[PDB]
């Protein structure tokens, strides 16, 4: 389960995880 507001979208036929609350991006999966 990732953590509130974070969520895996794509970056082409990759990932990378967003955050909907404070609007930071990260390559890595959240801890
Ligand atoms: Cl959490």
């Amino acid at each position: 389960k990732l953590p509130p507001g974070w969520e895996k979208r794509m970056s082409x036929g990759r990932v990378y995880y967003f955050n909907h609350i404070t609007n930071a991006s990260q390559w890595e999966r959240p801890s």
